[PDB]
RNA sequence: GGUCCGGUAGUUCAGUUGGUUAGAAUGCCUGCCUGUCACGCAGGAGGUCGCGGGUUCGAGUCCCGUCCGGACCGCCA
RNA sequence: GGUACCUAACCAGAAAGCCACGGCUAACUACGUGCCAGCAGCCGCGGUAAUACGUAGGUGGCAAGCGUUGUCCGGAAUUAUUGGGCGUAAAGGGCUCGCAGGCGGUUUCUUAAGUCUGAUGUGAAAGCCCCCGGCUCAACCGGGGAGGGUCAUUGGAAACUGGGGAACUUGAGUGCAGAAGAGGAGAGUGGAAUUCCACGUGUAGCGGUGAAAUGCGUAGAGAUGUGGAGGAACACCAGUGGCGAAGGCGACUCUCUGGUCUGUAACUGACGCUGAGGAGCGAAAGCGUGGGGAGCGAACAGGAUUAGAUACCCUGGUAGUCCACGCCGUAAACGAUGAGUGCUAAGUGUUAGGGGGUUUCCGCCCCUUAGUGCUGCAGCUAACGCAUUAAGCACUCCGCCUGGGGAGUACGGUCGCAAGACUGAAACUCAAAGGAAUUGACGGGGGCCCGCACAAGCGGUGGAGCAUGUGGUUUAAUUCGAAGCAACGCGAAGAACCUUACCAGGUCUUGACAUCCUCUGACAAUCCUAGAGAUAGGACGUCCCCUUCGGGGGCAGAGUGACAGGUGGUGCAUGGUUGUCGUCAGCUCGUGUCGUGAGAUGUUGGGUUAAGUCCCGCAACGAGCGCAACCCUUGAUCUUAGUUGCCAGCAUUCAGUUGGGCACUCUAAGGUGACUGCCGGUGACAAACCGGAGGAAGGUGGGGAUGACGUCAAAUCAUCAUGCCCCUUAUGACCUGGGCUACACACGUGCUACAAUGGACAGAACAAAGGGCAGCGAAACCGCGAGGUUAAGCCAAUCCCACAAAUCUGUUCUCAGUUCGGAUCGCAGUCUGCAACUCGACUGCGUGAAGCUGGAAUCGCUAGUAAUCGCGGAUCAGCAUGCCGCG
C-alpha cells in the first residue's frame, strides 16, 4: 500500500492540466492526438531533453508550448530543426500547428529533468550512491526548500533488489498546500531495471 | 474322539427371552468451531443377523445338520 | 684420473615447472555446472547470473623445485614461577580439632648451613656464538677466543633466611571484676488446641470444591455443655534479634557442661598461623532393634476434571513423622564468597558493653571496643555489583579449575546390612556449550487507555427456491490469475460469434502487425462458382505531388534476408502499481551527553486530548515524516447575476404557458461565518476539562479526499524488461464449430418468499441525482403484451429519458400450504442481433414446487444510521438479484 501520486492530487486546485483546452464529441479523437504528437516530441528530444509540454486548441488548429532550456538552444542551430520537426506534427495532426520554446531557468529544481539526469547517470554505469547524493546537494544549493529522492531494483547487488532513498530537508507530501513537484524515470540496465522516483517542496501557495 | 457354549453395524457388546420392532458405544461422513490440526458442538448412513434345511400367520431370537472357533473330559491296569 | 683446473673453436641453439586467486592471505574475469557434479584447514560454497565446483586467459608466491600427507615446538598467558584463575562463566572441601609438613613479633651478642664474592682444579674433541685465514663469497674447512656446573678444595664478607646465647612485650595465653545469650546433654513440670470416648441437650443434614461428588447422619450426625484418654509443638513476647565452627538451636524449672565480649596490666614471654593424610560432628529422607502413634501423610482406595490424568482438586488412609541406642554420611550443607594477619573516605540504624562531660535524678551528648544490617568514596569488576562484615591494597597455609556431551556413568578398589557414598578413565562425537548486559517479541504477568470489540437493541446469514463466485468431479476443452483475516456478484464497468488464450477440424509462412533492400508504377473495390478461411479465374478491372524529365516525395502491390510473435515460464530477477496491520499513533535523524559495547537520552515522568495534542519538569537542545490544518462537499446569510428558472401583486388561461418583474426559491462566483471567541466553575494562573449564553451551526458541527517507517519473498511477467528455452514448414498466425454456462456433491456472497402490520382491485398523492446525436426519442393510432406504425421537440435549468414506489383513502378476501409463495415446466408471441439448440431478456396462457421463521454456530449497524422503498448510471445493439451513485 503506497502513496497517492502527489501531482496527481494536486491537479486542478494548485497545477492546471498542461491540457488546457475544451473538446466536446472530439475529446476522444483530441485526447489521443494529444498523446501521440506528446509522445512523439518526447522521443525525439530526449536527447535534447524535456520537462513539460502543454497543448492549446483554437479554431481546431493546435499549438504548443515547450519547456527547458536545452531546446532554446534547439532555438538557434535547430531554428531550421524546429520548422522542421514541427512539419512533422503537421503532418500527423493534419491541420497545422504553432509551437513555443519556454525556458525553464534553473533547471536543478524541475522534478523530470532532475528524473533524467540520475536515469542517465545510472545507465551510464555511475553508482547510485553518488549519483543521488550529488544531485541531492546540487538542487538544494539551487535553492529549493526540500527534496526527497528515491531509487529501486537490482541496485548492483544483482541477485536481489531493494528500495533506497535520501533526503534532506522540509516536504510535505500530506499538506495540499505545497509545491510539491513530483516526477518519475525508467533507466534500463544490464542487470535488471532501474526506476526512479523524485520529488522537490519549492514552496507553499497564496 | 466325546459333552457344553456361543458366531450379530467396519470394530466391541446388547436384542439373542418377548416367534409378530434389529439396537448401544466406537469408527466413518457433512457442517460449525480453530490461523491449521486435535478436543469439542450439531446433525447422518449402515448391518437385515456364520452357512444350509425344516415347523409357523410369522423365525434374528424355535428344531435340525454343516463350518468356525472357545470351555470341560479323555481314567483303572 | 688425463678427474679438478687452464687454453681455444662452435650455438640462442639442448635446459621451467609447481601451487593459489571469497576472508583469514598476495593475486579476478569469461564459459559449463544447477544441493548435482563436486570443494575443504576454519568460516563455509554449490538448488541456471558461483571471483569458493571443472575448465580458459591473466594475475600472485616460489623455483629445480613446488604441493599433500605424517611427527615435534610455537602461536597457546590454553597447566601461567618467568606467566592464569575459583560470587553468577570451570573451580572454596559441609564444618571443625589437629600429627607430619610449610610459614615466623622487636632488640642484642655469637655461627656461618643458606647467602654474596676472589683463587685454584676440571666441565674431552667436534657443534651453537665472536674474531680472523682458506676452498673463484659459502655450503664447507681450518686457526684463536668466549660461553657452558643449583661442580670439588680453599680464602674473604655477615646485611638477610637458618643455628646457639641474652633481652623485651604489642602477638598469643593465664589470673581478676563483670555481661549476655533458642549454646549443648539429662530429669521433671504446665497452657490453648486437634482427635477419640462416655454423658446432657439437640433436629436434619454435616463436610467439601471453580461448580460437584466420594464420605459421615434417624443405629440420632454436625452443633453445643461437661468429664476423662492420649500423643505432637511450644501462640504474643519475636526483632534482617541472640548463640553456635557447621548442621542447627525458641514454653517453664532444676542438675551438669562448652564457648564468647567487655575493663584490667598482676602474671608467662613468641608459647603463633595454616594444615595433605587421620579423628570427630554433620538437616531431611533412609535402614536395624524395642516402644509410641494425636494430627499430618509417601504408597494405596474412592469421588471429581480430562480425549486420556498412573497427577493438580476432594474424602479416607499404611509406612514415616515422635522416643532410646546404633548405622548412612549426603543437600542450592549458599554469603553459590576457605582460614589467619595488617592497612585504606564517610553516613546511618541496631545488639552486649566500657569511659567521660551537666546530676552519683531521669535523659541529652562525646569518645570507645566487639558484633549484626543498610547506603556510599577511592579501588576492583566483563556486567551485575562488592566497598573496614571487600569481591580493594598486600603476606603465609590448604582445597579446587583448565571446552560441552559421553558421565559423576563404565571398570577396579575402600566403606555400608542395604539403599548407596568416596576415589574416578576411556572410545566416540560437536564447534560450540556458557556469564552479564542490550534491543524487540511474547506471558493463562502487572498498571493505564482506545475501537459496533464486548455488553445493551434492530435486522440478518445458513432451513427452501433461484442469481452469481469458488472447491471437487467431468470432459476434447471446461483458457488462465486469485486461496484466513487481507481469495471465493474477485481480474470480468457484461462470454451466442466476436471477447477467447483453450479444444476438434480445415489452412499460411519475412508472416495481420514494424524498419531496412530491388522492382511496378499511385493502388484498390464491386459482383460471379466451391466458399469457412482462402484460393481458380474473371467483367472497369492495379488510374498521385514535384520534376532543366535525371530522378526524387508518398502511396500501395510483388520478391527479398536481416527480422516481427510470443495472454509461453519465472511477482523468490524487477520496474510501475495495489491490499494488509491502519487513519492506528507512532517512526526517525542533526548536535550534544552517559556507557566500553550492544546501546540509552531526546521519544521518559503530571495531567491532557483522538492524537509524539499541549503545557510543566527533565542532559538534553532542535529538526524531519506522521496528527492537525491548508482541499472538496452539506449545513445560515450578504453582494452580483435574473434565462431555458421563479411567478409576491395584477389581466388572462387547461398549457404562472403569456403580458410584465427578479419580489421569493433556485442557480454559481466572491465574502461572512465557529475561532475556545466570551461569562462562571474546576484545574497552580499553565495546558486543558465542565456548565452557560449568544448562535444556522460549540468544542476536530457532519461526511469525503489525504494512508508515516515498514511486515507479510502478500498479489500482478495479462502495461514492462536482462534471463533461458518455442520457433518462425511452430507454443507464431487466419477461418468454421464447441467453452469458459458441464453437474453425482461442498462452501462463499446475494435476490425472492414463508403472510392479514398481508394479497388483490380502484382512487389520491409527494419527487432526487444523472443520461440523451449511428442519441434521447413526444403526441396520437395498432396490440389486453412484450412492442410496432408514423414520428413533434431536444445538442439539452427549454425537449425526452421520466406516469419515483413505499405511503394515504376505500371494496373484497377470513387463516389454510391459502387469492401467500412463485420455482420448474408445455403452448403462443415481442425485441435485438446474419445468428437466441448448447447459450439472452421480456411478455400472454396453462401451470403451480419447496417453504408456514430455520440446529451447532455466525454477521452489519451508534440517528437521517440500520430497516425498508424505489430512481438513475459505467460496462453497451441484447444481456444486472452484481457494482457505482441518488433520494
Amino acid at each position: 500500500g503506497q502513496k497517492v501520486n502527489p501531482v496527481g492530487l494536486r491537479i486542478g486546485v494548485i497545477r492546471d492540466w498542461e491540457s488546457k483546452w475544451y473538446a466536446g464529441k472530439d475529446y476522444a479523437d483530441f485526447l489521443h492526438e494529444d498523446l501521440k504528437i506528446r509522445e512523439y516530441i518526447s522521443k525525439r528530444l530526449s536527447d535534447a531533453s524535456v520537462s513539460k509540454v502543454e497543448i492549446e486548441r483554437a479554431a481546431n488548429r493546435v499549438n504548443i508550448t515547450i519547456h527547458t532550456a536545452k531546446p532554446g538552444m534547439v532555438i538557434g542551430k535547430g531554428g531550421s530543426e524546429v520548422e522542421a520537426l514541427r512539419k512533422a506534427l503537421n503532418s500527423l495532426t493534419g491541420k497545422r500547428v504553432h509551437i513555443n520554446i519556454l525556458e525553464i531557468k534553473r533547471a536543478d529544481l524541475d522534478a523530470q529533468l532532475v528524473a533524467d539526469n540520475i536515469a542517465r547517470q545510472l545507465e551510464n554505469r555511475v553508482s547510485f550512491r553518488r549519483a543521488q547524493k550529488q544531485q541531492i546537494q546540487r538542487t538544494m544549493r539551487a535553492g529549493a526548500q526540500g527534496v526527497k529522492t528515491m531509487v529501486s531494483g537490482r541496485l548492483g547487488g544483482a541477485d536481489i533488489a531493494r528500495s533506497e532513498y535520501y533526503s534532506e530537508g522540509t516536504v510535505p507530501l500530506h499538506t495540499l498546500r505545497a509545491d510539491i513537484d513530483y516526477a518519475t524515470s525508467e533507466a534500463d540496465t544490464t542487470y535488471g531495471k532501474l526506476g526512479v522516483k523524485v520529488w522537490i517542496y519549492r514552496g507553499e501557495v497564496l
